[PDB]
């Protein structure tokens, strides 16, 4: 259970009102996003 938008656990992007993160909230790259990242 983790937000695929802001990158905070305990919810889902479905539920999240917040706008997306810059890049990989998961791994930390700015160039790519979480959805892009192999991880
Ligand atoms: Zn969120
Ligand atoms: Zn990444």
């Amino acid at each position: 259970l983790t937000c695929f938008n802001c990158g905070k656990p305990g919810h889902t992007a479905r539920m999240c009102r917040q706008p997306r993160q810059e890049g990989c909230w998961n791994c930390g790259s700015k160039e790519h996003r979480f959805a892009q990242c192999p991880k």
